[PDB]
């Protein structure tokens, strides 16, 4: 329409037709195509693991890993894999090796699955291993997202002045550099503050580091989303712009922790989330196995920590927000699995 979000004019379509480099491009691969593949590969190796456990009789660790067992054992008992796979089977490490990064991740964590499960491989340690983990943030299968959230960045701090923004399990960085790069192409200081956070400090070293060029006007400071932001020396309604690129799921009480968020945002300040739309192989193969995707198991979140557009609407307008303003998916079709969601805080 002339829709605004935040005073500007922003439409799902605006941000959802830009077209962005994907190493998929490389491969010739349309994204559609290479996250099929992606989520393909993925499912063999899902199939060989279930499998494997199923015929040496083991079983997981009994703890949070069942969830992450449940999944598989479910994706292949339903015939959700037969249906994947036969859209085959060693063009695979040919297939894997024009995968990129996803190719990668599936190459490590794959052959790992039966290790996670029965406690012979540290998950996180072993998918941090250079950086990996780190980098599949950077992956085809997540950056059109970051890349609307970073476009409607641009579209707010270029058409306001002094815009402040805090951004919610910022990391190494990789939405803050999509945003930067947007943003401030070269040094541009672009916003009255840009507020970078995270639950542990030990990632900011690395990130003024990667994010040198805008040094300065990045902060940087502590920030647990799960607990009152005053008490971690946050100014209450001072911000006019949230992002929080695939971290609220990873919390434990949704309706708390979008509490917190409503608290730093002044009324009629934008809520950037950038979420998963759904659960896929590949999301279930990388993430599954790090305790944070099953935070919200007391919950009922026990199949994955996600939400759908729908939920996090309600999740939104329960929680002092007006909902969903404006949702831009990565993708049209079946392989739509992220998105970019907008939503405006709301005094009450």
């Amino acid at each position: 329409s002339k829709q605004t979000v935040g005073g500007v004019h922003v439409t799902p379509e605006m941000l959802e037709s830009v077209q962005i480099p994907l190493e998929a491009d490389k491969v010739g691969m349309t994204p559609a195509e290479k996250s099929k593949l992606v989520n393909a590969a993925t499912a063999v190796y899902i199939d060989m693991a279930v499998e494997e456990m199923r015929s040496r009789g083991l079983a997981p660790k009994a703890d949070y890993r069942v969830h992450w067992w449940k999944v598989m054992q479910d994706f292949v008992d339903s015939g959700e894999g037969q249906r994947v796979l036969q859209e085959t089977n060693q063009e695979l490490e040919r297939v894997i090796a024009k995968l990129g990064i996803e190719g990668e991740v599936i190459a490590r964590m794959g052959p790992e699955i039966v290790n996670i499960l029965t406690g012979k491989t540290h998950a996180l340690a072993h998918i941090m291993r250079d950086d990996l983990l780190f980098r599949v943030y950077l992956s085809d299968e997540g950056r059109r997202a970051n890349r609307y959230m970073a476009e409607y960045a641009r579209l707010l701090t270029s058409q306001r002045r002094d815009i402040r923004i805090l951004e919610i399990g910022a990391g190494t960085g990789g939405t803050t550099s999509e945003v930067l790069n947007l943003c401030s192409p070269n040094g541009e200081s672009f916003c009255a503050e840009y507020m970078y956070t995270d639950l542990s400090p030990g990632f900011f070293n690395a990130a003024k580091t990667t994010l040198k060029k805008w040094e300065s006007h990045l902060a940087f400071q502590v920030l647990n989303i799960e607990d009152d932001p005053a008490g971690q020396g946050f100014k209450e309604h001072t911000y006019d712009l949230i992002i929080a690129a695939n971290v609220i799921h990873a919390t434990a009480r949704l309706t708390n922790t979008l509490s917190n968020v409503h608290k730093l945002l002044k009324p009629g300040g934008v809520f950037g989330l950038v979420e998963l739309t759904r659960l896929t192989p590949f999301y279930n193969l990388t993430f599954g196995s790090l305790s944070g995707w099953w935070a919200g198991v007391d919950e009922g979140r026990t199949e994955s920590p996600l939400q759908s557009p729908q939920q996090w609407n309600s999740l939104l307008k329960q929680t002092g927000f007006s909902g969903v303003d404006l949702a831009a998916y990565d993708l049209p079709g079946p392989e739509r699995h992220s998105c970019l969601l907008l939503s405006t805080a709301l005094s009450n």
